[PDB]
């Protein structure tokens, strides 16, 4: 709150927190308000389109690519070159495996991230940024505001997608398992949670040691908090600390009374 800015202190970082008990509809904001490179976290807002736009039937439609539209790591997207993956296979990939070139095939899917902004517009979401594809491509530096979001619009959107009503029930369905069994996350928010209680989360980092993840979280009994714990560092080539996030997320839950 203050225990914030001693993990600031203590991991030489900025965070920015945003988190909401929906049962109580108690916040917890530090810089709250403030601009981070949201990197893949995007992928679970993208997904949130792809789902609002094509029925569960047409997420059975292939996408054919080849290995020139890989870059670097692609965990899951490297493996099916040869057969071309569906839309749901993409998605799956996307959001558990942080796949980039699912998440560039789906956002080609949905008109680019000129069609995704309009989108998050469209859902009063006048502040997360989209403007490139695969950003992660890009030597992004500090100031810009392309490609950038809050931890209050990113926790509000996720909150839109995964648990009102911008999706039908079964569609919210599909975004809530695949967060929920998400692969890349156990060292984040999931390991600053009491045991047992549900997670579902997307992960993110860049540079400037940006590291970033958002989540739902449900307490055994009672209704989800939904969170947002972004963070950066002053230098191009900042390592990030997991831990700094795991931290950031035992506060929340502290000042929540949990959940």
């Amino acid at each position: 709150k203050d225990d914030f800015a001693k993990l600031e202190e203590q991991f030489d970082a900025k965070l920015g927190i945003f988190a909401l008990d929906t049962g109580t509809n108690r916040t917890v904001a530090y810089r709250p308000d403030e601009r981070f490179a949201f990197a893949s976290t995007i992928k679970a807002l993208t997904v949130g389109v792809l789902l609002q736009q094509k029925s569960i039937e047409d997420l059975n439609q292939r996408i054919t690519y080849t290995r020139d539209d890989l870059v670097n790591y692609n965990p899951i997207t490297e493996k099916h070159v040869d057969t071309g993956m569906t839309l749901k296979e993409l998605a799956d990939a996307s959001l558990r495996y942080s796949d980039n070139a699912a998440q560039n095939l789906i956002l080609k899917q949905i008109g680019g991230p000129e069609s995704l902004k309009k989108e998050l517009r469209k859902i009063g979401d006048e502040v997360t940024n989209p403007e490139r594809f695969c950003p992660e491509l890009n030597e992004v530096n500090p100031g810009e505001t392309q490609d950038t979001s809050t931890a209050r619009a990113l926790v509000t959107s996720l909150r839109a997608f995964a648990l009102e009503d911008k999706l039908p029930s079964e569609k919210r369905e599909l975004l809530i398992d695949w967060m929920k069994r998400n692969t890349t996350g156990d060292a984040l928010i999931r390991a600053g949670v009491p045991d047992g209680w549900e997670v579902a989360d997307k992960t993110g980092a860049a540079s400037y040691g940006t590291r970033n993840d958002i989540a739902i979280i449900w307490p055994p009994k009672g209704d989800p908090v939904v969170l947002a714990v972004l963070s950066s560092r002053d230098k191009k080539d900042a390592k990030y600390d997991d831990k700094l996030i795991a931290e950031a997320t035992k506060v929340v839950m502290k000042a929540l009374n949990m959940n």
